[PDB]
């Protein structure tokens, strides 16, 4: 019925108003790629735009831009009425006026900087009373046509004249400020945004339906993550993208009030939220007002916590009130708050990955003008511990550095510079490099949950263990039907043992990469220092974090350091089991089987590994990684020399047959020494840029073997008899 | 356009008023090493000084001393208008008077201790209403000429007579106290001072520009270090070297 209704959701094209439909839709609605379409919304208003051909979007959805989302007064998830408009349009006169809320501080002829290089080669349609956003000059202003030929009958054409007036019109309350934060202002958190939408917008957008059904709405969403990850930004965006009254409660602001006055503020906020329609209560920095009652001094703080608990428990389904909270220290929150009925849904806003931080960089530089040498992908790759706030600071510092070199072209005597020079100031890649040079990443110490970049091409040889790892990891996560057909529960653990430098870490990272699963690396020294504070909850948090990242691989590297804390199995007579290892075994035994978490351990001291690790059900897949043989050495050398300009005369198989007991690390050291000799040759010749055969010969002259023959024999002995271990 | 505007920043010569320019500038402005130059600032006031030949300073910058920085009522990062003055000058009478805010506790003939071994072998120019600083006697006092021949038409010469009056004049609010802490009162922290300048003075000196751009200013500067390292001194200096209202907590 009525094949003209479209579901409204945010678009992905980072441009002006351009709607995107699915493959069957443009054929069903007989419109082509470059066609003019008409959008009809509520409150008797229209919008005109140009469609885009998309296939991999969805089965039935339109894509709606935020620029003209407010033009139709429609929010996310709304239903729109489309209509093809095969009417030829051409503009003759379009009286256009900005709004004096975002154009303050800009002078001069704004057309040649903002409107001229935005109209041509676009051919966009303009309707009566359209508010379209134009970026440029390191700021964004929205623009408004107020008078033209009868609506719409207008497209962007070179034959359209324009004239400035110099008196921008004020903004009325009928429209929402486009300068406010929306869904498009958040980068690197789309899964979290999807969860928040699914848990929030349906009850809020349809309060009557949710009241009619009589089902429990999630009213205890709790955002948490490292500081500066955009928790407040996400909450404000969710508030703005829905027609829900938003009441903001600040932790420190409440705590700064006098005793007996903060409780009044909390009660007033909850009363306002209950009274005013569906509403969202956001309590930023929840740990400020509600820490653990076991660790708190004053009775006023405990009164505050009890009042918050009472207010949370006094929430009814009929109230249609959703309480959201943000905290960078989730473990400091009082446990009574995180129970059922108060804060049950927990959303982890983690550190963005490379793609996410690239998206954040684009979001923060979309206002700025970038020089042609600016490679935002390179900047994202070079920033590891940065968060959204860190990237915003980096972009601001780059802009300030660009200004600092433009103090002469900009008349500092002049009160308010004009935009014809501001756009001429462009941020170079050198400015970004300088800003990145002096920047302090806040999330350096945070554990990384990400898909590693190293693939099988970075590993030479080891084909059999590659196949075994594929069968152990990919198959249970890709074909569960075969496993339940044959009745075998997949093994959840693998232990890597062998001589050092043979690729135990690379194998785990590569198998994580191939499955496209999250990878968490916990090293033995890290465990030994993180337990020295007697914090038993940290290694539990590691397993909890791995649980939410399923499918995930939890890799414990350098287990020898853990096993060497108390000497080993024999040692002086005592056992090496202490501290973390018992809790690690407990966590391994207490993890759900249906969860897709895979645990991999690595050690180059199989003699001192404690037997309880090897028990079936914890780590029973014993995989032995030996020293590379002749062909594996060739493969390792080729893998290590992918990034270097190796000369043609270099015989890699000759080097492989000249090295017998060398491991992968030894071959990497040989390659690095040869490259360093080449660098020295280049430096000397400066006062040629191809690493040669002679460099490899000289490096091989000083090449050293890092595994003894007796060590090889002992590893071969353990390669055959390690399942025994446990028992005596 | 107008090859006469100079960017004002602190000098490195630890002496009286001596301006320092870059290598191309004295050739571009046809002035030599020992030449008399005229400095013109805001609020319709002038200053006269002697240039210095420098090469490894910068590409385009003048070097401005704190003694006569307040003489032009110009702060750090300001734009000044220079002019060569190939006019022969010689002083005949210069009625000079100290200021009774820094000369208290000093008696006797202050000329033979302060002004006599400061004038000769220098040949410095003096303008109308100049406040120049003289150090000596384990204290520093600033000095003020109030009456002389028409401005400036005066350089330091042995043929210039002087007479004491014994009644120093009070200091008005039009000028800033040179006894206050400035950038030259901090030693051993130039990288930190450079960072503080880059993070502070541009937003403060150009608030309208920073409001027009709509970019984030660093507003949370936190100084830290061992006690007695001059954190308070640095903060007060940054306050004084910029025309920003300073509130101390
Ligand atoms: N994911 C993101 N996408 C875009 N901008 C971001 C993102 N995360 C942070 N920012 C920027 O960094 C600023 C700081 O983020 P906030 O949300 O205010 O910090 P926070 O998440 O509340 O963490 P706190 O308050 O320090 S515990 C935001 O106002 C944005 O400008
Ligand atoms: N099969 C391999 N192919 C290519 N490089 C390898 C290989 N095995 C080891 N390497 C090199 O050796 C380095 C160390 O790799 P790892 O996986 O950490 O070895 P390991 O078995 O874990 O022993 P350690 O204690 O970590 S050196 C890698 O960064 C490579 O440079
Ligand atoms: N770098 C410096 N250059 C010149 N004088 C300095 C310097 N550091 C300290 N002083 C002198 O030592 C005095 C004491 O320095 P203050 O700035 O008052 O101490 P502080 O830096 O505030 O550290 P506190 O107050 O003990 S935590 C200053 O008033 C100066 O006279
Ligand atoms: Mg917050
Ligand atoms: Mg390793
Ligand atoms: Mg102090």
């Amino acid at each position: 019925n009525r094949p003209n209704r479209l579901i409204v959701d945010e678009a992905i094209n980072e441009d002006n108003s351009v709607v995107s439909l699915s493959q069957p839709k443009m054929d069903e609605l007989q419109l082509f790629r470059g066609d003019t379409v008409l959008l009809k919304g509520k409150k008797r208003r229209e919008a005109v735009c140009i469609v885009l051909s998309d296939d991999t979007c969805s089965d039935e959805k339109i894509r709606m831009n935020r620029v003209v989302r407010n033009n139709l007064r429609v929010r996310l998830g709304d239903v729109i009425s489309i209509q093809p408009c095969p009417d030829v349009k051409y503009g003759k006169r379009i009286h256009v006026l900005p709004i004096d809320d975002t154009v303050e501080g800009i002078t001069g002829n704004l057309f040649e900087v903002y409107l001229k290089p935005y109209f041509l080669e676009a051919y966009r349609p303009i309707r009566k009373g359209d508010i379209f956003l134009v970026r440029g000059g390191m700021r964004a202003v929205e623009f408004k046509v107020v008078e033209t030929d009868p609506s719409p009958y207008c497209i962007v054409a070179p034959d359209t004249v324009i004239h400035c007036e110099g008196e921008p019109i004020k903004r009325e309350d009928e429209e929402e400020s486009l300068n406010e934060v929306g869904y498009d202002d958040i980068g690197g958190c789309r899964k979290q945004l999807a969860q928040i939408k699914e848990m929030v917008e349906l009850p809020l957008r349809h309060p009557a339906l949710f009241k009619a059904i009589g089902v429990k709405p999630p009213r205890g969403i709790l955002l948490y993550g490292p500081p500066g990850t955009g928790k407040t930004l996400i909450a404000r965006a969710v508030a703005n993208e829905t027609g829900a009254f938003f009441f903001l409660i600040n932790g420190p602001e409440i705590m700064s009030k006098l005793a007996g006055e903060s409780e009044s503020n909390l009660r007033k906020a909850f009363e306002e939220a209950e009274k005013n329609a569906p509403a969202i209560i956001f309590i930023d920095e929840l740990d400020a007002i509600a820490p653990k009652r076991e660790k708190t001094h004053g009775e006023v703080e405990r009164r505050i916590v009890s009042q918050l608990l009472t207010l949370m428990d006094g929430l009814k389904q009929r109230a249609h009130v959703i309480v959201m909270a943000a905290t960078n220290r989730p473990n400091s929150i009082d446990p009574a708050l995180r129970r059922f009925g108060r804060f049950d849904r927990e959303v982890d806003i983690g550190i963005p990955d490379a793609t996410g931080r690239l998206e954040i960089l684009q979001i923060h530089t979309k206002n700025m003008k970038l020089a042609d040498d600016v490679d935002l992908e390179q900047v994202a790759n070079e920033t590891h511990g940065h968060v959204g706030a860190d990237l915003a600071a980096l972009c601001s510092e780059a802009a300030l550095q660009a200004i600092r070199k433009k103090m002469d072209l900009i008349d500092l005597e002049d009160e308010t510079i004009d935009a014809e020079v501001m756009n001429s100031l462009a941020v170079t890649m050198d400015d970004f490099r300088w800003a990145l040079s002096q920047s302090n990443p806040s999330a350096l110490r945070e554990t990384v949950v990400d898909v590693p970049q190293v693939t099988w091409e970075d590993i030479g040889g080891l084909e059999d263990v590659k196949r075994e790892l594929q069968e152990l990891v990919q198959y249970p996560v890709e074909h569960p039907d075969k496993f339940l057909k044959f009745g075998m529960t997949p093994s959840k653990g693998v232990l890597f043992y062998g001589p050092p430098g043979c690729g135990k870490t690379l194998l785990a990272k590569a198998i994580a990469n191939e499955c496209q699963a999250n990878f968490i690396s916990i090293k033995g020294p890290e465990l030994l220092t993180m337990w020295f504070g007697e914090s038993e909850a940290n290694v539990r948090e590691i397993f909890d974090k791995a649980r939410q990242a399923a499918p995930c691989v939890l890799f414990f590297d350098e287990l020898d350091s853990i096993a060497k804390a108390r000497g080993g199995n024999i040692g002086d007579g005592g056992g090496a089991a202490d501290r973390v290892i018992n809790q690690i075994l407990t966590e391994m035994d207490g993890m759900s089987t249906k969860k897709n978490v895979f645990i991999i351990g690595a050690t180059n001291r199989p003699d001192i590994i404690d037997p309880a690790i090897l028990r079936p059900g914890r780590l029973d897949q014993l995989i032995y990684i030996p020293l590379p043989d002749e062909k594996s050495r060739v493969a390792i050398l080729k893998a290590n020399l992918r990034k270097s300009p190796v000369a043609k005369d270099v015989d890699l198989e000759f080097l492989a047959k000249m090295t017998n007991g060398f491991s992968g690390a030894d071959l990497t050291e040989i390659c690095q020494r040869a490259c360093k000799l080449a660098i020295r040759e280049s430096i000397e010749s400066e006062i040629v840029p191809e690493i040669r055969r002679d460099h490899f010969e000289e490096a091989m002259r000083f090449a050293r073997r890092s595994v003894s023959d007796n060590d090889i024999r002992k590893y071969e002995m353990f390669a055959q008899t390690l399942q025994q271990s446990r028992g005596f």
